[PDB]
């Protein structure tokens, strides 16, 4: 059999899904072996496979969020468009399948999706429903809710009220999209790269200094980066916990109490009404320099992902969004929506209106190293070492400095 290697970011639940996945495929021919190998968290992930690249020790796939994708679609001569992989081996691929939010964020300009679609998700309002009506508590719909909510919890001997994982993805660039306000210039970085940031405002700085006032009376409560913050919401300790809607699998099986989801919360002192939230997760790429009997395996397990039942399957499974329209349609066929309420937040609260450069998604060379930025100068924010509008300011001076490294090399 030919191997294909496929690096991989899935920790936890999720994890051990897309194991069973590569093993279903693995089962079902006898020419290929797909091996999927954890290789840490995302960052971590794309910087393995790029660097084993020159070693000629690099995967088949590499699971890339799309914090990366301005760095991967740069990276011409590395990867191996999708399209062309597909039509090279005789599987079929046909990008207008992709939820059209997954089209629009990760076609080239010339309307070519490079990668494969696979897990994308949005950041939803998690809530520990038990918890709420123990405090006479609401499930809240905007951020003065929030407050109140976070204030009964914690009055009712809740440990806080309030967290967020993936800081920078929810509270700057999911709350920018969500509030209709520019995260950069040149339409958020689709429409050049000598764009430059735009969060650094009154809008994004007034609602994260009211979130670290909220940690006085423990209604917020910081609990670190990514999914650090995790089992503070399935300990029971926090009851509101906004974070993609990928820890459905996790929340499902560790939370012992009734939860649920909802769309993240309005900021009635910036708009009167939502405008759409953006992509998370990320996409698969196939990398140059492999062999023919390899890249044969690679389309193969492609066309493999790309069935409605798989996707449907990681959907239902993950809380990723079901990445094709007939993935969502067969999904609510099967009531998987009646069954599991909630479970259609995400895909509605991507498509909620028409969307605007604002809410298209973001796309930014280095933002990997920009993430860092965003989240050292949040961290100082719930530290007190700094307000809000002096952290935001340090971040779009030091994230500007990365756009313009990635501006001079990308010519
Ligand atoms: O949805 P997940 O896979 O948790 O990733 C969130 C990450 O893409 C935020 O930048």
């Amino acid at each position: 059999e030919t191997e294909v290697q496929w690096w991989h970011a899935m920790g936890g639940a999720n994890g051990e899904r897309v194991n069973k996945i590569a093993e279903d495929f693995n089962a079902t021919q006898s020419e290929y072996k797909v091996v999927p190998v954890y290789k840490g968290n995302y960052t971590e992930t794309m910087t393995a496979a790029i660097a084993a690249f020159r070693a000629k020790e690099h995967p088949q796939i590499v699971q890339v969020f799309e914090v990366g994708t301005a760095t991967m679609m740069a990276a011409k001569g590395a990867i191996y468009p999708v399209e062309k992989l597909m039509n090279d081996a005789g599987e079929a691929f046909d990008g207008d399948a992709f939820l059209p939010a997954v089209v629009s964020y990760y076609e080239t300009p010339e309307g070519e999706l490079l990668s494969m679609p696979f897990n994308s998700s949005t950041p939803v309002m998690w809530y520990n429903k038990t918890a709420l009506d123990a405090a006479g508590a609401s499930v809240p719909t905007t951020w003065d809710e929030v407050k109140e909510t976070a204030q009964k919890l914690v009055d009712n001997g809740m440990d806080c009220g309030v967290s967020f994982g993936w800081q920078s993805w929810v509270m700057v660039e999911n709350f920018s999209a969500w509030h209709n306000i520019g995260m950069g210039t040149k339409e958020n970085g689709f429409a050049g790269f000598d764009t430059e940031f735009s969060f650094n405002n009154e809008a994004v700085a007034a609602r994260l200094d009211g979130i670290a006032a909220m940690s006085e009376g423990n209604l917020f409560k910081y609990g670190g980066r990514r999914g650090d913050s995790l089992p503070m919401f399935t300990n029971g300790e926090c009851g509101m916990w906004m974070n993609s809607s990928a820890y459905y699998g996790s929340i499902k099986s560790q939370a012992e109490f009734e939860f649920g989801q909802t769309m993240l919360p309005l900021d009635t002192s910036v708009a009167d009404a939502p405008q759409n939230s953006i992509i998370g997760g990320a996409t698969l790429w196939v990398l140059a320099g492999h062999d023919e009997e390899e890249y044969k395996g690679t389309a193969q397990f492609l066309t493999y992902l790309s069935s409605p039942e798989v996707q449907a399957w990681w959907h239902q499974e993950t809380g990723y969004v079901p990445i094709t329209t007939a993935a969502y349609e067969l999904s609510k066929e099967q009531g998987f929506y009646e069954s599991n309420p909630g479970t259609d937040t995400a895909i509605q609260q991507l498509s909620l209106n028409t969307p605007t450069p604002n809410s298209r998604g973001l796309r930014f060379g280095n933002f990997v190293q920009v993430r860092d930025v965003i989240n050292e100068e949040l961290e100082a924010v719930w530290a007190g070492d700094k307000s809000a509008t002096d952290a935001l300011n340090a971040a779009a001076e030091r994230g500007n400095t990365l756009l313009r490294k990635f501006e001079r090399s990308a010519k």
